[PDB]
């Protein structure tokens, strides 16, 4: 499996983050956000076989969309919240619900990543980048 | 032959799932309908020469279009009610009948899954998903 | 040459059938219609080199359009309304004359089959089924 | 050479074949017609590197157009009235003359099989089979 | 190079033949017209690697375009009145005439064979033919 | 990685030049422009794996897009400033402003070079030369 | 590097040659035109890696466009004025001026040879002939 910064091509220096909750970056559940590209274990992710968005902070910790459409690395499952498709430089998500609209990877406000309904998605261009 | 899940993508965790009948889960005429996906034996299909969806829960049982539309599992035979194709992401069955029109694996609600004429069929992708 | 039964993509459940005169399902002239898929062996067919689709009944029974446009097994010759050709899943008949066009292998109602008019051939999708 | 009979396919049983003169069909200027389909040495075919017909009846026998559209067997030789080429299942001369038009193998009335304009060659249709 | 005989679609039996010259076929200078197929030297070509068609009737004769059109036999040189191209059936001189025209190789009366300006050359399909 | 010159198709004898700060093409923060083509150190590039062209003058010196759009070259980082792609003979920044425009490598009168939104850019065709 | 003469498709005779000055073929600032073609060294050129075409007369002598659109042998450097690229027989500068226009090496009356627009240039077709 072939591991990825995930750089933002709509803003000059924002790859995507693992926050963690409480300055443990490991933890389930642990926020995902925007920051300055670095390249430590925490901005490295692989697209494993069920599509799914693995960080390398720890073992078992995929890149999950919630319901309030905010960022989070989870235990990983089979729900399509969790899993991701490319097309060209905008990274989709597979979730559902009642909207009628796909969900793109996106920052909203200032430096904040969530997803965003295709049609709103302002700043959703991505690039994956080999480590 | 390829061993699948059928994953919805329609729904953000659904696999089509041998219910069974009476706690069994191999006998023949056993109930399908849809479940939290988890990848076992009742959760795993194989498509075979004949363009039957056969279930590894025990041998012979194929994927059955029943009168009334819903499905179970049956021994295998030639009829069309245990044929199935892929266009894209829809689940096509084989079957005929005078209503001009063919009938697409479909969500119905809840974690009901039939087949619903192709111009009603709302909840109708899925992704056969390698195991 | 590969062995098929001709299953109907049209019926859900009908195939290619030889169903002989008076019993005998080895005869030359027998009649052909549909049946229930079974795979025995006057439900299985071979088509040969001249484009003919051989009967397993007995030697030397060919799938033969009629005049009456009704189906039989007869002597393999040379005739063209013993040749047959696919389209994806039309099976149509070489089989000329005044009407200006191609017959199609269809079922004409319940289990009876005969060739008809392509723009008339509302029931003829097949599928050649390799022998299981 | 791939020896053919060649096959009439606007004619549910009609080969070309070679009926001669005096009843011998090895002899030269010999009348080439239809005629059920037998195979016999009369009705079999080579087509040579120089684009000609040679008839199996003997040695030196060539399908041969001439001016009035009859068609004979004659020693062969570099004439383009020799000459013979296959676009799909029509069988086409090189012959050339005062009409600006190809000249088709093909059923004029009936059993009878000469050349015709390629605009008016409404029986032409012909497959090469193999013996 | 391989060896040809050039031979007319556009007329039942004629080849390009190099006369000669008072029966002597070897002479710079001959004469070059059409003739009833034979293949011996004096109607065999080859196209060489600097676009010119060699006779076989003698080493150093390339088949020219004179200022008048007409068709010789002379020694191999550089001059665009030497060089020949195909394009479909048409065997094309890539003299120059300063009108932009386009002289083909074309039977222009009887045995007489010359080229000439495109949009008139009525007579001027041929096969290069393997000997 | 491969060294090159990066030659302007655009003007007769231009190629991309550290000019550096004092004659001192060493040190960060130098402007970059054009001159007269002669592959000393401060006209060699290489394009990195982040997509950076890295000049030869010195170790950590990547070409830099700044905001007025003016180039040198700095310090090297994973700001989108310093990454450059090409299509054909043209070399495209990824820095981003609001306005969703690509801005290209491009001469803008004399020896001054910069990047140039990509519907203005005149004087923009690079070839990418190696030394 | 392949050696060629560069013979014209708009002429019947015509090579690009290096008259030099005074019988000197050799000298730089030598002009160049056309003759008649007879493949001695001041008709010989080679295409090199930076897109210059070398003469055969002596070392660093390359064909060279002049400020009024004549052509000189002059020695071998970077600018755009001595590079040369094919497009079918057109054989193109990447000579640039105020005139938004390729310029195309062109017979120009006689044997006269230089560059001319695109638009203007009509005996401009060359072939590099392998030597």
């Amino acid at each position: 499996m072939a591991h990825v910064t995930l750089q933002s091509l709509s803003n000059n220096d924002l790859c995507l983050d693992v926050y963690g909750e409480n300055g443990d970056k490991t933890v389930a559940g642990g926020s995902v956000n925007g920051w300055s590209c670095h390249g430590s274990w925490n901005q490295v992710w692989g697209l494993d076989k069920e599509e799914r968005y693995r960080s390398r902070v720890a073992s078992d910790r995929c890149l999950t969309v919630n319901a309030d459409k905010t960022l989070t690395v989870e235990q990983c499952g089979a729900n399509l919240a969790q899993k991701w498709y490319w097309e060209g430089d905008k990274l989709i998500s597979r979730y559902v619900d009642g909207n009628n609209t796909r969900y793109l990877l996106n920052i909203v406000g200032g430096r904040n990543v969530q997803v965003t309904p295709e049609n709103e998605a302002n700043q959703a261009r991505w690039k994956p980048t080999l480590q």
